[PDB]
């Protein structure tokens, strides 16, 4: 359930995907000029913003959601309803966020008809779905969806929140080989005291999935323990509340913009 230490090479994309869900902030700030921005993610009825690059120097896919930065947002996330999550039969008995339901199904033909427009055309190219906060479970509804048809799905987050119950857990869990840490391609990055995924409160049946990489002060791969099984311990552990300093700054990086 932990270990402390990871690898530079992966301490490095996890700070780069990191820059990539802050970036989405703003523009897409300064990320890595080996990636080519793509077509702009958007729905005006919830404020959904995200993007489509592609690395042709690196041989991925990359989809980018921002997080929360209107009231229209704030709405989808103060909702903890749980509702089927109808659009995937497959997840057997699964239920997740609500307001993330609403977000998710007002951009899912949107993302799937520009997922597979870049594909369709380098079927070699792997997917990958990242973002922060709300942006996080956008992206993680997303994975999930994906990977039902795609294979090479891989996912990071960054101040997930809880989005869904244990059925959903599960599912992701065999869907992205969690059952062991040099198998998963879900990567579920926690920070400090980060309250937000404490939230929405398990006591309601809301569960977490992936494999647990927690960030501790001062950053570094030294200091990211790698935590798995099922018991309270690493982020979880700190009890932080919700949205504090440690939620917004991840790696030395803020969501507000830029600096990298
Ligand atoms: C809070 O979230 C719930 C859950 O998603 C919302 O109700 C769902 O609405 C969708 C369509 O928008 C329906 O297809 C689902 O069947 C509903 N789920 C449930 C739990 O019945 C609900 O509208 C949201 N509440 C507010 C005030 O926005």
């Amino acid at each position: 359930a932990s270990t402390q230490g990871i690898s530079e090479d992966l301490y490095n994309r996890l700070v780069e995907m990191a820059t990539i869900s802050q970036a989405a902030y703003a523009d897409l700030c300064n990320i890595p000029s080996t990636i080519i921005k793509g077509e702009k993610i958007y729905n005006a009825q919830t404020d959904i913003n995200g993007w489509i690059l592609r690395d042709d120097t690196s041989k991925e896919i990359i989809t980018v959601f921002r997080g929360t930065g209107s009231d229209t947002n704030l709405q989808l996330d103060t909702n903890y309803t749980l509702t089927p999550f109808d659009t995937l039969p497959q997840c057997n008995d699964c239920e997740v966020h609500g307001g993330y339901y609403i977000g998710w199904i007002s951009v899912q033909d949107q993302v799937e008809s520009l997922v597979k427009q870049q594909a369709s055309q380098y079927p070699d190219y792997a997917l990958t779905v990242t973002g922060h906060s709300l942006g996080a479970s956008m992206a993680a509804l997303t994975a999930a969806q994906l990977s039902a048809t795609y294979d090479n799905v891989r996912l990071y987050t960054f101040g997930e929140p809880r989005s869904g119950n244990q059925a959903f857990a599960s599912y992701m869990n065999d869907a992205f080989q969690v059952s062991s840490p040099e198998t998963t391609q879900y990567f579920r990055v926690t920070h400090s005291n980060d309250g937000i995924p404490n939230l929405p409160p398990a006591d309601e049946g809301y569960a977490h999935g992936g494999v647990e990489y927690w960030s501790v002060d001062p950053y570094s791969a030294q200091n990211t323990f790698v935590c798995t099984g099922d018991e309270v311990q690493c982020c979880e552990a700190q009890g932080g509340q919700g949205v504090n300093d440690a939620h917004t700054t991840y790696f030395g990086m803020t969501s507000g913009a830029c600096t990298w």
